[PDB]
């Protein structure tokens, strides 16, 4: 009863990736990263949020 | 009963990627990133939100 | 009853990766990173949040 968010399989396969084959250079710059798997919460009398996930950041070339 | 968000399979396969074959350079810049799998919440008396997911950021070249 | 966020399998397979085959250079720069598996919380009288996950950061090339 109430299988909320359950019985998953491969929730995410690559996220932030640089997949390739037969290359010669594979830089990968991610700055600040938070990678998690399952994030289950269970509340009863909330007055804020249940789960927040913010991501702020920029990229300058020159 | 109430299989909300359950029995998934490959929720997301690439997210933010740079897939290729037979290249010679594969930079990947992501700034600040939050990659998660399952995000299940279960509340009873909410007064805010259930799950927030903000993403702010820019990209300057020169 | 209430299988919230349970019975998962491979919550995330690569997160932040640089997968490849037959390359010659595989730099990977991640700055500051927080990698976790299961993040289960269970509250009763919340007045803030249930689980926060912020990620801030940038990438400068030159």
């Amino acid at each position: 009863v109430l299988y909320v968010g359950s019985k998953t399989k491969e929730g995410v396969v690559h996220g932030v990736a640089t997949v390739a084959e037969k290359t010669k250079e594979q830089v990968t710059n991610v700055g600040g990263a938070v990678v998690t798997g399952v994030t289950a919460v269970a509340q009863k009398t909330v007055e804020g949020a249940g789960s927040i996930a913010a991501a702020t950041g920029f990229v300058k070339k020159d």
